[PDB]
């Protein structure tokens, strides 16, 4: 396993056809997970499962620019479960990030940060045991 929070460098940023795969297990009584695709200090794509927001489970996605969070995009389909292993796949497409969990499509997030080749780090944090983090061009 890998120490959380974990930094995965994305050399030369992201580009359409690049697939980022995260494997791990949700801890018991998890509160949150976060995948933060960063352009320097900016967060181009915050992918943020929340297990207990007012007794509901929800996937929140957002962008941070100049330390200002933007308008959230929320998805109530929630494929994660405390205690269970997961796979998150983030496929970069020309106009959005496409996310699949356990091989089932979950959501898409339109690119707000336009300089894809400057989104050069993925931060992985939260209540997980992290097994692997990698990318491939498809
Ligand atoms: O429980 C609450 O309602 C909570 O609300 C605020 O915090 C929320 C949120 O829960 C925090 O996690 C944080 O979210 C930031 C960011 O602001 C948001 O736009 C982005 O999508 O996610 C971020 C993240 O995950 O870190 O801040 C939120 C906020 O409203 O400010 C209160 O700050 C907190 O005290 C609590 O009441």
């Amino acid at each position: 396993p890998l120490i959380v929070p974990y930094n995965l460098p994305l050399p030369g940023g992201v580009v359409p056809r690049m697939l980022i795969t995260i494997l791990g297990t949700v801890k018991p009584n998890a509160n949150r997970i976060a995948l933060d695709f960063q352009r320097g200090n900016d967060v181009a794509f915050h992918f943020n499962p929340r297990f207990n927001e007012n007794n509901r489970r929800v996937i929140v996605c957002n962008t941070k620019l100049d330390n200002n969070w933007g308008r959230e995009e929320r998805q109530s389909v929630f494929p994660f479960e405390s205690g269970k292993p997961f796979k998150i796949q983030v496929l970069v497409e020309p106009d959005h990030f496409k996310v699949a969990v356990n091989d089932a499509h979950l959501l898409q997030y339109n690119h707000r940060v336009k300089k894809l080749n400057e989104i050069s780090k993925l931060g992985i944090s939260g209540d997980i045991d992290l097994t692997s983090a990698s990318y491939t061009m498809i």
